Formats: structure tokens, sequence, C-alpha cells
């Protein structure tokens, strides 16, 4: 689990949105794994507007905040699970490190911000959801 919060906005997986973040829908991606809901709160988080390769990211499964290297946005394909047939995830960032499905959620931070939030993982890879092309986020 995990969210980002900027400004009024809540970006979550979008196989992790509650009930309220639909009541409540700003945009969604089926094929990245995001959603965006409105807050009435303000976040204290920035987005990363950059093409940084390397960061660091929460690993809930390990109580432990690894630093990466990762590849740069692409389509991949994740296989099938509860939550979506087999498919290609787009905007989809991978790198060597632990992960478990619980971990969605987990932030990734370079020097410039928030880059992406864990999505996807294998044996020995994790894969991140990019949030730096949704210039949006940082206006309206
Ligand atoms: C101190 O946190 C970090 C530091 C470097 C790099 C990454 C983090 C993680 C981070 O930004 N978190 C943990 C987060 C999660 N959902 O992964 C819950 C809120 C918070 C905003
Ligand atoms: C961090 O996730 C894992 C890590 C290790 C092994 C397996 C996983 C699970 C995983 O990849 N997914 C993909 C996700 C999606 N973005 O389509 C929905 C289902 C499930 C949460
Ligand atoms: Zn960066």
């Amino acid at each position: 689990s995990g969210a980002i919060y900027v400004g009024n906005y809540r970006v979550v997986n979008r196989h992790l949105a509650t009930h309220n973040d639909w009541a409540n829908l700003v945009w969604e991606d089926s094929s990245r794994d995001l959603l965006v809901s409105s807050t009435t709160a303000q976040g204290c988080d920035t987005i990363a507007r950059c093409d940084c390769q390397t960061g660091v990211y929460y690993c809930s499964s390990r109580r432990k905040h690894y630093p990466v290297s990762f590849s740069k946005p692409s389509l991949i394909f994740v296989e099938a699970s509860e939550y979506y047939p087999a498919r290609y995830q787009s905007h989809l960032m991978l790198a060597v490190g632990h992960s478990e499905p619980g971990d969605c959620g987990g932030i990734l931070r370079c020097q410039h911000g928030v880059v992406g939030i864990v999505s996807t993982g294998g044996n020995g890879l994790v894969g991140f959801a990019d949030v730096r092309d949704l210039l949006w986020l940082d206006e309206e």
C-alpha cells in the first residue's frame, strides 16, 4: 500500500483504489495501473521532472529504503492476476531489487522528487509506475 499526495491530488495504484477514490476520480489509466482522485487536505509531496535512472524506493516487505538503478519508462508485459488479464503495462520502469505484491504503493524518489510507485515485480525485480510525464499534477 501507499499513495503520493501532490497539491489536491492523491495518486494510487489503480488496483488498490478505494470506492471513495472512484467517487472522487480525476483520472485513471488501466494500462498504467494508475488512478488519481481529488483531496480536501493539501499533501506534502513534489513530483520529479527529469530523466533520472537512479534513486531510492521504500520496500514494506523488508522495512527498508533501497538505492536502485532503474530502466526508462516502457511497455512491459505483466502476467494475468486477480486485477487484470495478461497485458502490456505502459510507462513501467524495472529495477533489480526486492518486491512482493503488497509492496505496491512504495514510493521511488530521486533528487528531484517523486519518480513513481511500486506496481509490479518478479524474482529479484521491482517495477515502478512512472508519474514524471503527468505534468498536469503540478497545476490546476
Ligand atoms: C522517507 O521516505 C522515503 C525516502 C526515500 C525514498 C522513498 C521514501 C518513501 C516515501 O517517500 N514515503 C514512504 C511511503 C511509501 N508509500 O512508500 C509512505 C509515505 C512517504 C512519502
Ligand atoms: C510488486 O508486485 C509483485 C512483486 C513480486 C511478485 C509479484 C508481484 C505482483 C505483481 O506484479 N502484480 C502486478 C499488478 C499490475 N501492475 O498489473 C497487479 C497484480 C500484482 C500486484
Ligand atoms: Zn530525477
